[PDB]
C-alpha cells in the first residue's frame, strides 16, 4: 500500500511562535513557568512541556505572586488579561498575532457601541477570548456556529454590524454562515472574506487533495484541536474513513486492512515527529516509502518576543 502525505500540514507559524516562547522562558527562568491553557492543543507538547515545568492552569487564582505567566496561542479575553496585570506577575503572549488582529476590531467595535457577530464554536478558548474583547453593554457581541444561528438572531441596530471569525474554521461552512449575514443584515460589514488563517485554508485544501487519492485519511492531532478536527471532517465529508489520533499506538489495523492508499496529515498544532511514527506505523502495516503530495508553499515565520531571544 501507498502512503501520501498532504503538504501542507503540521506546524504554523503561531504555533511554533508559542512552544519556542515557553521553552524559552523556561531556558531562561527556570521552573516552574505558568501558561494559561494548555499552549497549543496538543497532548505531546503539553505533556513534554508539563515534564519540563511548565504548569497549566485556566484560570489566574491558581497562579501565585512573582510569577511568569504565559498565554496560550489561542488568545485571552480583556477580563484575563486585566487580572494578570493587576496581579503582581510577569506576563509574556504567546497569542498568535493573526488572532491578535480579530481581537482588535472587536474592542473597536466594543468603544463604538457598535454590534458585532462572531462566527466560531462555543466554548473554545478563541472564541471566549475574542468574545471577551467586547464590554459595551449598550452595544453588543453574538455568536453564531450555522446559519440557522443566524436566522434566529435579533440585533439593536443592524446599521452598525460587522462580523469576525474564529480563525481555525471550515472554509466551506464558513462561506454558509458569511452568506446567510448578509442576507439578513444587508449592511453587515467584515473584512474581504474572513479571519480565517493562511494555515487553516491551507491545510483544508490539502487535506481535499489528499483525499480525492487515498481511501483512509489519518489526521494527527489531538481531541481538543479544533483545527484538526475540520481536517478529519472535510475527509469523512469527502465520503472518505478518517481517523483523528494522537499518535502511531492509536492506529487500529482494521482501518487500513486492504487499503491501496492511505493518506496522512497533521493539524497546526503537532509536530512532525508524530508524523514519522505515524509513517513507521503504517510501514509495519505493509506501507511502502511515504510520498509527500505537491502543495503550496508556506514562507510566514513569527519572532519570538526579543526578551525571550
Ligand atoms: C492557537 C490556535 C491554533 C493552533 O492549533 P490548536 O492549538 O490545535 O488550537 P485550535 O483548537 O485549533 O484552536 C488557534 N489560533
Ligand atoms: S492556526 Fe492560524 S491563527 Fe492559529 S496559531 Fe496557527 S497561524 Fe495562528
Amino acid at each position: 500500500m501507498q502512503i501520501l502525505l498532504a503538504n501542507p500540514r503540521g506546524f504554523c507559524a503561531g504555533v511554533d511562535r508559542a512552544i519556542s516562547i515557553v521553552e524559552n522562558a523556561l531556558a531562561i527562568y527556570g521552573a516552574p513557568i505558568y501558561v494559561r491553557h494548555e499552549v497549543v492543543h496538543n497532548r505531546y507538547v503539553v505533556d513534554s512541556l508539563r515534564e519540563r515545568g511548565a504548569i497549566f492552569i485556566e484560570q489566574i487564582s491558581e497562579v501565585p505572586d512573582g510569577a511568569i505567566l504565559i498565554f496560550s496561542a489561542h488568545g485571552v479575553s480583556q477580563a484575563v488579561r486585566n487580572e494578570a496585570k493587576s496581579r503582581d506577575l510577569t506576563v509574556f503572549d504567546a497569542t498568535c498575532p493573526l488572532v491578535t488582529k480579530v481581537h482588535m476590531e472587536v474592542a473597536r467595535a466594543s468603544r463604538r457601541g457598535e454590534e458585532s457577530i462572531l462566527i466560531g464554536h462555543a466554548g473554545h478558548p478563541e472564541v471566549e477570548g475574542t468574545m471577551g474583547q467586547y464590554s459595551n453593554p449598550e452595544g453588543g457581541m453574538y455568536l453564531v456556529e450555522s446559519p440557522d444561528d443566524v436566522w434566529k438572531l435579533t440585533v439593536k441596530n443592524e446599521e452598525k454590524l460587522s462580523f469576525m471569525t474564529q480563525t481555525t474554521l471550515s472554509v466551506d461552512d464558513t462561506s454558509d454562515v458569511i452568506d446567510a449575514l448578509r442576507k439578513r443584515f444587508p449592511k453587515i460589514v467584515g473584512p474581504r472574506k474572513d479571519d480565517i488563517c493562511y494555515a487553516t485554508t491551507n491545510r483544508q485544501e490539502a487535506v481535499r487533495a489528499l483525499a480525492e487519492q487515498a481511501e483512509v485519511v489519518l489526521v494527527v492531532g489531538s481531541k481538543n484541536s479544533s483545527n484538526s478536527n475540520r481536517l478529519a471532517e472535510l475527509a469523512q465529508r469527502m465520503g472518505k474513513r478518517a481517523f483523528l489520533i494522537d499518535d502511531a499506538k492509536d492506529i487500529q489495523e482494521e482501518w487500513v486492512k486492504e487499503v491501496k492508499c492511505v493518506g496522512v496529515t497533521a493539524g497546526a498544532s503537532a509536530p512532525d515527529i508524530l508524523v514519522q511514527n505515524v509513517v513507521a506505523r503504517l510501514q509495519q502495516l505493509g506501507g511502502g516509502e511515504a510520498i509527500p503530495l505537491e502543495g503550496r508553499e508556506e514562507n510566514i515565520v513569527f519572532e519570538v518576543p526579543k526578551e525571550l531571544r
